[PDB]
Formats: structure tokens, sequence, C-alpha cells
């Protein structure tokens, strides 16, 4: 905390009237004008105003003097005290009391040698300590106070209708903050880095902050304000929200990290906008050249959703040893971050860990200055960035809190069905402001201050990385209901760029963090996500506007956009994709990839697809003529797009820029998807540029969650028996021999966690393969259960048992009929005919017997010759669909009956 800041602004006109101003200095202490030297404007200055207060240090009487008395005009609280030294006039001051001060200074010709500030009690130099600011938030909006600007000057004079001591034509036209001083803006500066301010030329707060105009592109804010919060347009607001780390969970209400019986799982914040997007259905070759992205949940970044990973073996109930009725009690580590721009001080966030689908909540938490710190700093975070995450015990200020859930719900949030949210309320907290010797001071409730910041402006946000913290911005916009407001109005690029404090490079904006790992955020590069209003108002903008990119509409009051930054992204501008040449042009950048007339360019090192996620891949394509028509396929593929994948089919391309976009869930199967690449095929050449792949949430692995056991099979159906399943709604879907039945719904597990799918339809066991089908998604299957003809073949051989022999009452060492057991229909429909061989001889073929209920017989007095069989004959029994059924030997052991 520097507080160089505190002190007299100066205004330095160059002429001899006070009528041309030239530069505003803030932070004069003592030795006036030198601080201003800075300046190569300073020499050729020749009037100067300033303005503050001065603290009286002990009570009593003080004369008043200055360098060039001959030429210095001083009030104090507008008594003249000095006149161009035409009095001396004694001053009685109280002890700890301020005073406001004017000076002016002239000179007809010569420029101005610096000035001096001189006590006395009975002389001496101000000290420093005793000369502070003007105070701004009430020289600001009244009258009959003294003006910054005011006309008469007591020897065409700027307006300024604020009093934010900012000149109208100045806060309409364009200014900066060089050198610690207020300049009027010309472009060179941005080649430096300054950036260009403008602000409402009649209010004081444009963006209705608590900080003027001037405090705010000045610096008298607290010095842990991000650097974005100078702009008027951008406001000083807080955002305090947690995420999870960590999630313990016991079967004892003791669960604390350490412990018998206290499994721990770890976890990571995750912006619930995005991971609530639906993808859709892919727009593939379109013009108006841009995307966008709707959220029907958008959530505030100040709310973090949690992210859990599923790697684990076995069910969390099981990991502890809990059934259906036992409750689960647990505890988590988290971590507090504030990702405004905004110190907020002395806070008190009370916090809701809920259910995302079945908003119910599962525990609650208020946070004090003795559980967390006594400030949360603008993108800080308690514990600081190095520490170990904080207990909610420890967080909690009535300690620690019994958390209990059942097993179901327990199991859901593995799989991830039962998403885990954190949102936490924003109105108790405190400003800071500078006071007298620079130092913050809470200031006032944050409450009524955000509510008239959100009023006025839009809601920006930038979403870096699941699991990097959020940026929340608040950037000022028109009254549209005010056909005469003077809020400066701006275009979506304006606004993203002032709200991240972002910068140019090649035309192309661009942020940069403090890890340092720079990211392009202009529009082809990002991928932007709003809520279902701002997608109207966009759309409404973009059908009056031929040359449409989102990054153009005007800025508008109540807006909510986020940015979401890729997880591959080409931009064809350096030293890459095969069988392709970079050369020179591009959408954005400098370069800009191009295949031929049959060229086939595909990506070196494309991106990491997981099991059940959902991507969108998006690429800009021209023609390289005028016309030249050809027929582009955009594809994510194993194949140059040839099936197992996702191709969109390019029919129209002609000349100018146009979006390309397919989106696809890697169902089971991520490798399906591995090679991004572009095939042309016509006319022309095909350029392309800015390439972009945009992950969208992992979903339950149906297959793995499924586990087999059984195959069921009078009665006449199939039917696959499941000892585990995924937790997920889904539909299933048979595989009858190739042709595919009809998707059916899920059927509803009994007793047991048994689930059992079955085929009705059946007259005849066959190979047969069940898919487990999307809840919402018709073409989504994978194979959970398949039945093959060797398994089959196995269970016909088995059907068969052996019943007994037949012999004679007419002699009874004679058999007759070997007899096995009837077999169930669903089998028996399956074989054809039998064949059956006794004692060795000639191998006869016999029909389907009728059985004559209890057991099917075949005779042996036939295949034997004429013989009834030899008391120790060998009999073989085949059944063809040929297949050995039974290898037997007549032994009087065996079972018998006779006739
Ligand atoms: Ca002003
Ligand atoms: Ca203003
Ligand atoms: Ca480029």
């Amino acid at each position: 905390e520097q507080a160089t800041v505190i002190g007299l602004v100066g205004f330095y006109f160059k002429d001899s009237t006070f009528k041309e101003l030239m530069f505003i200095q803030v932070g004069e202490k003592s030795n006036l004008m030198n601080k201003a030297r800075i300046n190569t404007d300073a020499q050729q200055i020749q009037s100067i105003r300033w303005m503050g207060n001065l603290k009286s240090p002990q009570t009593g009487e003080y004369r008043l003097s200055t360098s060039s008395d001959e030429n210095v005009i001083l009030q104090i609280n507008g008594e003249t005290v000095i006149n161009q030294a035409s009095i001396q006039k004694n001053l009685k001051l109280e002890a700890n009391q301020v005073y406001e001060i004017k000076i002016e200074y002239r000179n007809t010709s010569n420029t101005l040698p610096d000035l001096q500030l001189f006590w006395s009690m009975n002389k001496e130099q101000i000290p420093e300590k005793y000369i502070l600011s003007p105070n701004f938030s009430e020289k600001a909006n009244s009258l009959a106070t003294q003006s910054f600007f005011p006309n008469y000057n007591l020897f065409s004079t700027p307006v300024d209708t604020d009093n934010d001591c900012i000149p109208d034509e100045w806060e309409e036209k364009g200014y900066t903050f060089r050198n610690q001083q207020i300049v009027p803006w010309n472009d060179a500066y941005s080649a430096e880095g300054y950036k260009k301010y403008v602000s409402n030329p009649y209010h004081a707060r444009t963006v209705k902050d608590p900080y003027t105009d001037f405090e705010k592109v000045t610096g008298h804010m607290p010095a842990a304000t991000k650097y974005e919060a100078r702009d008027p347009l951008v406001a000083a607001y807080p955002s305090v929200g947690v995420g999870m780390e960590k999630l313990h969970f016991s079967k004892n209400d003791t669960v604390t990290e350490g412990n018998a019986d206290t499994k721990s799982k770890t976890t990571t914040k995750t912006d619930t906008t995005t991971n609530t997007v639906e993808i859709g259905g892919s727009l593939g070759f379109s013009d108006k050249g841009f995307s966008f992205s709707i959220s029907p949940k958008y959530t505030h970044s100040w709310s973090s959703s949690t992210s859990v990973a599923d790697t684990d073996s076995t069910t969390w109930s099981s990991q502890i040893g809990i059934n259906t009725a036992e409750r689960a009690y647990l505890n988590a580590n988290v971590r507090y971050y504030n990702g405004g721009t905004a110190p907020i001080y002395d806070l008190k966030p009370t916090t809701n860990f809920v259910f995302q689908n079945s908003g119910d909540s599962i525990t609650t938490i208020t946070a004090g200055p003795n559980q967390i710190g006594n400030s949360l700093g603008a993108g800080d975070t308690y514990p600081q960035k190095g520490q170990a995450p904080i207990s909610l015990d420890k967080a909690n200020e009535a300690g620690t809190v019994k958390i209990a859930i059942n097993a179901e719900q327990l199991d859901k949030i593995q799989a991830g069905t039962e998403i885990l949210n954190i949102e936490t309320t924003q109105n108790r907290g405190q400003y800071g402001i500078l006071d007298e010797k620079g130092q913050v001071i809470p200031g006032g409730e944050w409450d009524p201050i955000r509510t008239n910041i959100d009023a006025v402006s839009g809601s920006l946000t930038l979403n870096l990385g699941t699991g990097k913290d959020s940026l929340e911005r608040r950037v000022a916009a028109k009254n549209m209901n005010d056909p005469e407001d003077k809020t400066p109005e701006i275009t979506i690029k304006e606004a993203i760029k002032k709200a991240f404090n972002a910068y140019y490079y090649d035309g192309r904006l661009y942020y940069t963090d403090q890890g340092e790992k720079d990211i392009f955020i202009d529009e082809p590069s990002i991928n932007l996500i709003t809520d279902e209003n701002t997608k109207k108002e966009i759309e409404r903008q973009l059908n009056q506007m031929p040359g449409k990119t989102v990054y153009d509409v005007k800025w508008k009051r109540g807006m909510k956009i986020t940015l979401h930054v890729p997880i591959k992204y080409y931009d064809f501008e350096t030293s890459l994709w095969y069988y392709t040449y970079q050369e020179s042009g591009g959408y954005t950048g400098k370069k800009r990839g191009r295949i031929g007339t049959d060229g086939h360019g595909t990506a070196m090192s494309n991106p990491q697809l997981k099991p059940y996620t959902s991507y969108t891949v998006r690429a800009y394509v021209r023609t390289a003529s005028t016309t030249g028509s050809n027929e582009v396929v955009f594809y994510a593929d194993n194949s140059s797009g040839n099936g197992q994948g996702a191709k969109v089919s390019g029919k129209v391309t002609g000349g100018k820029w146009k979006i390309a976009e397919f989106s696809f869930n890697t169902f089971n199967n991520p490798e399906y998807f591995k090679i991004i690449g572009l095939k042309n095929n016509g006319n022309a050449n095909l350029h392309f540029d800015d390439v972009s792949v945009i992950e969208w949430k992992t979903n339950e692995n149906l297959q793995k969650k499924h586990i087999f056991e059984k195959w069921s099979f009078d009665e006449m159906v199939i039917g696959a028996t499941f000892t585990r399943v995924p937790s997920s709604k889904i539909r299933y879907q048979w595989k009858i021999n190739g042709r595919l039945g009809s998707i059916i719904p899920a059927p509803p597990l009994d007793a047991n966690g048994k689930r059992t799918v079955t085929y009705g339809s059946i007259t005849a066991i066959t190979p047969m393969e069940l898919y487990a089908v999307d809840e919402k998604n018709d073409n989504l299957k994978v194979k959970v259960a398949e039945l093959g003809e060797s398994e089959i073949e196995k269970v016909m051989i088995d059907a068969h048992k052996f019943s007994g022999w037949w012999y004679l009452s007419e002699n009874p060492n004679l058999y007759s009929g070997l007899s096995l057991y009837k077999l169930p229909d669903i089998f028996y429909n399956n074989v054809s005919s039998y064949k059956i061989r006794v004692n060795g001889k000639k191998v006869q073929t016999v029909s389907k017997p009728s059985p004559f209920l209890f057991q099917i017989t075949f005779n042996l007095k036939n295949p034997n010759g004429g013989t009834y069989p030899t008391k120790d004959a060998s009999v073989e029994l085949w059944a063809t669909v040929d297949l050995k059924v039974l290898h037997k030997w007549i032994q009087k052991s065996d079972v018998m009956y006779s006739q």
C-alpha cells in the first residue's frame, strides 16, 4: 500500500487564463509542480489550479505562505488568504479538523517555477502528512461545495458537469492515465499499453459503483483491486464463492480425514454454466459466420459445480459398508475464492451445498472473519494458493455439523448423476475506501452497491479451464429507456476487452494471466455461452447487420455471456496440419492453412477424447476465388470420414468466410473420432483457419457400470440379468440376429439390485445382442450383453438329459428305446431332426419325436439292424441345428422302464 495518490489534484492549463487544460496531475503533496514535470508538456504551462484538503495538526494559529506569493491566490474554505501577497491574514484552525484548499497560480508571461507551501504558529514548510485529497464523493453532484472547473477563475473555460474533475469534452472524446496524470488520449498511447477511457459526462459514477469515475481511473481505491476496475466502465464488484477439493464420508458421525472408516475422494470446482450446455444436433456449413451456445441453467460463477472422477473400482456405499436404510455421515474440504475485481472486507458468507437436478439442500455453513480472514482479495483465495484446504468444521462458525445422505444419493454422486452444487450468498460484506493516510478502511455495505451496479450493466465471465478460477466482470451499458443517457455505448468486443484488461496482437484480442499462459479470446478463438434472453437480443441485432459476428453487436444492459476456452485450437500461424500449406492471409491472424483440389489435410496431434464426453468442432472456410464451387467434408473420424465417427458433408462453398461445425458424443468409443480433418474436392482452392475443439461434460459409462449374470429362458422368453447397472435413466435395444428391435425402456429393479431385460416374440433360442441406449438420444447405443452361437450350442447340448432305457415285459434282456427328458419349447423348436447310431452301425436319421409328456423317446430296433440291442450296446444321439448329444452304453445300472 503506497498511497502516493493522496494529495492536491492539480489542473495545468497552457495559457494565462485557465482555459486550455493540458493535464491533470493527482497526488501533489508540498513541492507543487514538481511531480508533474514528468510530463513533456510541463514547462509550457502558465496557469495552474490545485484543489484539495489540508489537515490542521494542532489547535492554534497559522500564517500561510508560498514561493511566489506574487502570483498565488489561495483560498481555504472559499475565504481568500493569499491574494498576490496583498494580505498576511491570520487563520485560527482547530486540531484534527480538515479544510478545503483552492490555489490558483498565473503569470501573463514566463512559465511558472515550482511552488512551495509554508506553515507558522508564531516560518516552516507543510509536511506531506497534512496534505490530503479532495473529498471526491461529496464534491460530486452538489451545488453552493465549490466547483473543480469554475468559469470565473479570480485572476472559453472547460465545462465539467459531474464535478468528478474530468471535463465533459474529455469524458466523451477519450482520455487515459499516463505518468500518474490524466491526459487527453491520442492513439499513440495505445502502442505503449495505455487504455482509452471514456465515461459519462453527467454521472460521477458511470457504472454506479462506490468510486467516482476519477477515483477509479486514478487510484483512490484499495490496492488489492484488479487493474480492470480502473476503467470507469468496469465495476469494482466482488464474487466470493467456494469450491470443493476433497469430499470425505464415514459410516459414523466422525467423518474426519485421516481415520478408520473415513474414505476420502478428490474433487474439482467447475463452472456450472458450461456444465449444463446440452450439445444439440450440429450446424455444418452455414453462412452468417458465427456459432453460439445457450445454457438453460446459466449460473453466476460465485456458485461452483463440483466434479468427481469415478476412477473407483467399487460403489462408495459398499466402500464404507452401509445399506439401503443406513445413513452415510460426511464432511469436506473447501477453498473460498473471489472471482471479482474488488477486495471484500468483514465478510460473512453463508453457503449452500445442493443437488443439481433435485435442488435439495445437503447442509449449510456460515463462515466468519474468525474462521476465514478479515478480508478476501481480488482473485485471491482462502486458504491461500500454496495452502491446504480448510475443513467444513473448521470453516463453519457454529463448529462441526452433522451431514448425512443415504446410500442411494451417495453412489449417484460417484456416478455423476447427482452433481453437487455449492451456492453461496453475496449480500454480506464491505467495500474498501482510502482514508486520509492511505490504507483501506471499511467504507460501507456492499449489498446496495451490488444491486445498483447490476441494474446498469451486463455480466461477463471468463471460464478458463475446468479447475481454474473464473473471472466475474460487470460492464456498464446504455439506458435504453432514457432517450438521453450519455453512458457511452460500446460493442461486445469492447466490453470483453475492457472486462478482462485484454490486449491486442495482430488485432487478436488475448488474455494474459498470472501463470503467464496467454489465451486468444477473439470471437473465433473462444466459445461464447449465453442464457436464453441474451441469445434473442444478439440474434435480434444480427438480423439488421449483414456483416454478422457476435462481437459486433451493441453491448446492452442486462446481457450474460461466458467465454469458454477450447481444449485444442489450431490457428494457422506458426511452426500445424498434414498435407496443408501455411501460406498468408487468414480470417484472424496472419497465415491461413489451405489444401488443394483433392487436398486432404488432417491434424498433427489432435485432442484427448474421453469415453462419454461430448465435443464440438468448429472451423472457418472459404474458396480462394470468387464462387469456385467445391464440396468439403469436415470430420472427426478413424477413416478420413467414412463411418464410425462424425462427418459433416459440406455442399456449400463459394467466395467469402463461413463457419462449419459439428458435435458428437464419444460414446464408449472415443477412438472412433481419433483424427480431425478436411477433405476438399472441387473447383477451387480451400482456405480455412481457426479450427477449435470444445469439451462438454462426461456422463456415466453405461457399459462399465453394467455387470452381467445368467441368461434365463411353456414360458416363451429370453432374458438378460444384471447384478449391477448404471444409475442413469437408459433404454435397451435387442439385436435379433442382425435385425434391431424397437427401443424399449429400462425395466425396474426388484428385490436385490437385479435388473433383467427381456425379449418377447421369441420362438426358438437365437443369437442376440442387448444394447444400452441413451436416455434422450436414439443413436447412442453400446453393447452390454451378447448371446453367441457357441454358447447356444452348449445350451442345446445340455438341454438333452437322459431319462432311461426301455426294455421288454416279454424279454427283459432286450432293449427297445432310449428316452431323454422333454425339452422346453424355446429349445426344442431349435432342433430340426435327430441322428442316432446304435451298436456303432448305420447312422439313421429320425424326425423330432412327439413328447409323450415328461420325455421324448427314440427306438432302437432299427438303427441296430432288427435285433433289439445287445445288453451292452452303444447309443449315440445327435440332433442337428449336427451336435453329439449323448454317447452312452446300455447298462443294467441305468434307469429302465418296459411295456
Ligand atoms: Ca467529469
Ligand atoms: Ca463522469
Ligand atoms: Ca490465423
